[PDB]
């Protein structure tokens, strides 16, 4: 027997923003985000959960894309994950900028749902208050620039339950 | 354009407890709760939304059941609502007791989901802090008495957004 918060949701313009405890590998959405090394050669923390669930093909696709010229992120299909593409981002880079780019990729490909982890709050060592604020900053910016987007649902999947209430505190500063 | 909290969720034992802004008439669950007069002869506030959406048949069923002997509540089918039964409860009675009975009816009929309004916080004039606490008290009691229930999902649908954060405050006192 146990008692604890598991999810918070808010509406920001046309966008539903969700923060919930989970394993992002179980997600059934258009786009899943992987937070990884600059070189895309990591299989530990959230990258382990994603690369193992996605399968070997995705993993080999990553090694190809990594050794040829690329944006800050690379994109692969989902493999055995119940998603269409995976966007692999470096967890050490500016999170607001990373999430703004993720959201813009989603929109331009006409995807409707994206789930991401708490980027940078594991091995990257970034301060989790700042990371929640940055992710929220990026969603508010995107929403304020798009009054009728295809991307309607953004979720942060939280693995460390301790971060759930950090994310709530940052959400609540926006609430009316 | 606008920004606001819309949903909170927690786990209490085997039960998922959800509080979200909404019109309970749109709910697609096993059991919907109607908060009404002792005589079950009300069509105003949440009863209006429910009786209009359910249809005339449900409404006439209610008048029959009301004029013959009954428990504190009566039960009808859902009509045109996307639910199997409606449990009509008096919003002026002890809320903890009312919700304990609702939950016990759900379990014994092997239903899996129930949605209810903020019982008593409209025309009944009950204090909404106390009502949230009472509803939560009842869920914790039921959960602590049932380690493997059929009833797995309980939702409070909130129409007055102001009550959303009252419900959160009562939930957060249980969180670990
Ligand atoms: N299954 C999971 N589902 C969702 N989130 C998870 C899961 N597993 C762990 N997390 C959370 O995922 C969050 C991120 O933890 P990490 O996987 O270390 O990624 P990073 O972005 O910090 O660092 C990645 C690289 O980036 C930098 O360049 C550094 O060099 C790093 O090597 C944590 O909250 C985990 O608890
Ligand atoms: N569509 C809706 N969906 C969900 N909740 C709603 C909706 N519409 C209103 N509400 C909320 O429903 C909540 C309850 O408002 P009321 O329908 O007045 O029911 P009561 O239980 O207070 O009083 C019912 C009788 O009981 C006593 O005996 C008294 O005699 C009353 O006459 C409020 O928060 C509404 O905003």
């Amino acid at each position: 027997y146990f008692q604890s918060m598991t999810a918070y949701e808010m509406k920001i313009g046309a966008i539903t923003f969700q923060v919930a405890t989970g394993d992002i590998a179980t997600e059934q959405v258009d786009v899943i985000v992987n937070s990884t090394a600059r070189t895309f050669n990591r299989k530990s923390g959230v990258s382990r959960a994603i690369l193992e669930g996605a399968g070997q093909a995705v993993e080999s696709e990553c090694a190809v894309l990594a050794a040829q010229p690329h944006r800050d992120f690379i994109i692969t299909p989902g493999g055995c994950l119940k998603c269409k593409i995976i966007i692999h981002v470096p967890g050490g880079k500016d999170v607001r900028k990373t999430v703004t780019s993720v959201l813009e990729e989603c929109e331009q490909r006409k995807y409707t749902s994206v789930s991401l982890p708490a980027i940078g709050t594991g091995n990257a060592g970034k301060n989790p208050i700042t990371v929640a604020d940055n992710i929220i900053d990026a969603i508010v910016d995107f929403s304020s620039q798009h009054s009728t987007p295809s991307l309607k649902t953004v979720k942060v999947v939280i693995f460390q339950p301790e971060l759930l209430n950090i994310f709530y505190d940052s959400m609540k500063k926006r609430d009316l």
